[PDB]
């Protein structure tokens, strides 16, 4: 173990996007309180904020819109890709894969280009995921295309076929922007590592796709939902968490390596959770959801972060599980494709060296000596 | 100090550049790849039999899933060679997944085997409106991604310089392409995962692409005298003179040494008259003028040149070689493991109070 493992406290580059843990507000984007912009903004307004720098007046926002809803269908060519990826792949593959084509199709050929290419990314990405969902499992092409003016009842439209509940488009908007942006995690430094050999827009997300697929950064909220699915009543779920804490089991959705006593973005997508609970008529699943909330608290002091009533939300609006990671490339696209931008205009990153563990020079031996 | 490594040293006294200890000078000269990949991915030089039994292995996992070929035919002609590599290996990934990470060392295998056909059926398919057959007769990946490239068989010149080139660039230490394979890997996340963000950052013309620009360099000249009297003049503008200086190497990239020769065996078999001169005269100026010596990319990419490899190519050639590297990082951060986030220092706006649209 080396003191300096993980790069822990030290300084990989610099920020203007977001702030984390600091006093005041708990999690800032361009100085705003996440908790604002997911009560009285869509999705749009965020991710022009992180892309363009500041919050759009209406006609901005209206032209940005149909910008993007300009960019929602998918090249023939990348359609024919995705129905050769197998139903049984990780959908963060399908993203992974998804990105990199489209790269080869609608080339990033100068850095000029950098935010039509982020704006096309959040315009396709709910395509590319549903295109291939429903041609796997459901044996049908769909319409890349609906008539939701935003990203998140766009993404629901497609998913499900049919125009959402309001509810449920306002849900999937506060999602994408309580996602949007977290800083330096392992994802987003990914992309600025890549981002810092001056490569294209398209590897970089590639890239920050492949870290948010390892388990210990993406899919703690799909990991949350397989512990709350398992329940009948939310007295069974209180009785076995307390087993499960007797063997140490880690309980994901708990707890935070920078927040020091709350999740700003829990106690708001709690709050919709419960909402949605209530609308599609749910008795058990946000009550064992609850009640797990309170046994940890009482037995490890742990607070809920994000990932924990993601699950349910999700669950309620129809959402399968393996899906849900997917649903975070779409919202934090807007955060790694602005680090991005900000790497390139100020190429300044951290170069760490390695300390050699291996042997002494050693003389070649032939094959035959062998 | 991000991470630990027992792959290779850099710059250290003796042999300049090592693998798990071996000279890589001493490797290029009497090895092929193959047990070079064998000794970064297995840990020892393979006998003869492990070595008879990793090229049968690797020679059943050259030929690509029907699924990859339909997709690389769909990658158009004018694509950037890196985004085809990246490309390639994502839709591995969802083919022939990575279900635990007991399975590591035979994906590492299958992506260094499958590498040159990935390359080569696309490029074909592409640009000469053909289907190729992802075998070939060849035993070492050396000479199978000549037999693809050409469709003919390779000289035994051009298979040696090819095994050559392959163990010179396998590993390199820490840089940005095997640190973002290490990021990557210390999240767990799968091994095509990781090698798909190691091209994506190799892509990047400040870490990939030197043996290219190179080529762009010598290609130039009609003569040595030309040459030499057109690099005396980007010398006096200060010019940077691609191929040459290191950042870590102090008198001579030990690289350099062994491609150099071999590229002037093949511009003899070739009976080429300009380009090896032309490279020798650029090398012999710049250390009467600099004292500064060419890195391993500037006398490979004449090499190449040499063997009919397209300048596109050089880089997914790196890959080819690389991925040896690549995935044997990822195998010790995976073994000695902690999450890579580092810090950021702030430099935006202090908190203010949301607008509302109206007001904007
Ligand atoms: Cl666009």
């Amino acid at each position: 173990v080396l003191s300096g493992a993980g790069l822990r406290g030290q300084v990989a580059g610099q920020t203007a996007l977001s702030t984390v843990g600091q006093e005041g507000a708990g999690l800032t984007y361009r100085g705003y309180d996440v908790r604002d912009l997911a009560a009285a903004a869509i999705f749009e307004e965020v991710a022009y904020l992180l892309l363009y720098g500041e919050l759009p007046n209406k006609q901005q926002l209206d032209a940005y819109l149909k910008k993007l809803q300009g960019q929602r269908d998918l090249p023939q060519a990348l359609k024919e890709v995705l129905e050769r990826i197998p139903k049984d792949a990780h959908p963060m593959d399908v993203m992974r894969t998804g990105a990199s084509v489209l790269g080869t199709l609608e080339p990033e050929l100068s850095f000029d280009q950098q935010r039509d290419v982020a704006d096309r990314l959040l315009a396709a990405f709910p395509a590319i995921m549903t295109y291939w969902y429903r041609f796997t499992h459901e044996g049908q092409r769909i319409d890349c295309n609906s008539d939701e003016p935003t990203i998140g009842g766009h993404f629901l439209a497609l998913l499900h076929g049919k125009k959402p509940s309001e509810l449920h488009v306002k849900v999937m908007n506060v999602s994408l922007i309580l996602y949007a942006e977290h800083e330096f995690n392992a994802s987003t430094f990914t992309a600025r590592v890549c981002a810092s050999t001056l490569s294209d827009l398209y590897s970089c997300v590639t890239g920050a796709i492949g870290s948010l697929r390892g388990p210990l950064h993406g899919g703690a909220n799909e990991a949350a939902m397989e512990l709350i699915e398992r329940f009948s009543s939310p007295q069974e779920a209180t009785a076995e968490l307390l087993k499960m804490l007797e063997r140490k089991d880690k309980i994901m959705g708990f707890g935070h390596a920078i927040y020091k006593d709350s999740d700003p973005r829990n106690e708001v997508i709690k709050g919709w959770s419960k909402q949605l609970a209530d609308e599609v008529g749910d008795k058990v699943l946000f009550a064992v959801s609850e009640a797990i909330d309170k046994t940890m608290w009482e037995q490890k002091k742990l607070f809920p972060n994000a990932d924990f009533y993601h699950a349910s939300a999700y669950h309620f609006m129809g959402i399968p599980t393996k899906l849900f990671t997917p649903i975070f490339v779409c919202s934090r696209t807007s955060g790694w494709t602005a680090h991005v931008f900000e790497q390139r205009a100020n190429n300044r990153i951290i170069r760490p060296s390695a300390e050699y563990t291996g042997v002494e020079q050693r003389a070649f031996v032939p094959l035959e000596q062998r």
